[PDB]
């Protein structure tokens, strides 16, 4: 039995709606989740489903995956690729190829596929920053973080799925101009590059996360140690400059995007915990590492409520009204795989 358990049930009884087969946007139940961050609760889902070993959970999540993708497509339709924001059409895309992998529903590699294709075939371009995908699909100006490696994260597992190259080519075509022109090449990740005044180093959980997560994948399809070498720079940076004074990961709020960002960060510091774990690579970062994690989750669980829900700001909430981005890190951290 696990507090991952504890958290994924009161996370669901508190915020999920079995009618819409949707997340509510906060704990009153009156307006649903926005459209992205529905697909990172959606992969909440997904590596609870896989954390868990209690069999009534793990059952009900395997089907939840299901139920958030019905829910959504009744809504937004199946063909997203009208959205002009490129990063809403792949972190539904990589949801999906996720989805494949642990359903074998032939629906959710056509979505991952035909989504992730629109994306990096036609809003990958060389005129602007020598490479890098545009941020929408609409007006090009800006190429973004978090579209960026979101996608080569979506190669990685398109290429895991299909053994298809031409995944791995992309994947890597992509980190190696994120790294280049989205990072100062010592693990700080860079928010965008814009036409007019180019590099915005602002640095965020979600951005350190999606770029952990692609290194870590690029190491694990290709065995280049530089790949595991570049997620820990940014994991180092990450821990000494996204953190409060104490240690703990920062709050982004009040933005609403950034609020829930440590939910995809924590789900990416796991992958790299793990594989340092396993390897004994890197063996003096793993055991400080894994120490700052342990540290974070104890301080995150240690603010939890009567019904098991954490505010995603962990430095210390009595407002009585939580969402479910904000909500979800905490759940998230207990999760990991």
């Amino acid at each position: 039995a696990s507090d991952g358990d504890t958290a994924m049930k009161a996370f669901n009884d508190t915020f999920w709606d079995p009618n819409a087969k949707m997340f509510w946007k906060d704990s009153k139940r009156e307006k649903h989740q926005d459209f992205w961050v529905e697909a990172e609760l959606w992969e909440l889902v997904m590596d609870a489903y896989q954390h868990t070993s209690d069999p009534a959970l793990k059952a009900e999540l395997k089907t939840q995956i299901d139920d958030v993708y019905d829910g959504t497509v009744a809504k937004y339709g199946q063909d997203w690729t009208n959205n002009p924001f490129n990063d809403d059409i792949m972190w539904w895309a990589m949801g999906s190829a996720r989805a494949y992998q642990i359903t074998g529903n032939p629906r959710y590699l056509e979505a991952a596929r035909d989504h992730f294709d629109f994306v990096y075939d036609t809003q990958w371009d060389e005129e602007f920053a020598n490479g890098g995908i545009w941020w929408l699909n609409s007006d090009h100006n800006t190429k973004n973080a978090c579209i960026n490696f979101p996608a080569a994260q979506a190669a990685l597992y398109l290429y895991d799925i299909t053994k298809d190259e031409h995944y791995l080519n992309a994947a890597t075509k992509i980190f190696r101009w994120g790294k280049t022109m989205l990072t100062d090449g010592n693990g700080k990740v860079f928010d965008r590059i814009e036409i007019e005044h180019g590099a915005v180093p602002d640095a965020t959980h979600y951005n350190q996360g999606t770029y952990i997560g692609s290194a870590v994948g690029l190491y694990k399809a290709t065995g280049n140690a530089v790949y595991l070498d570049d997620a820990v720079k940014a994991a180092k940076f990450t821990k000494n400059h996204l953190v409060d004074s104490n240690g703990v990961l920062n709050y982004e709020g009040p933005n609403g995007d950034l609020k829930g960002g440590k939910t995809i960060l924590m789900r990416n510091l796991a992958h790299l915990q793990k594989t340092l774990d396993e390897t004994g690579q890197y063996p003096e970062f793993s055991a400080e590492f894994d120490e700052w994690l342990a540290f974070n989750i104890e301080m995150a669980w240690s603010h939890q409520n009567s019904d098991h829900i954490v505010d995603g700001n962990w430095a210390g909430l009595l407002s009585g009204t939580y969402e479910s981005w904000s909500s979800a890190a905490a759940v998230q951290a207990l999760n990991g795989i």
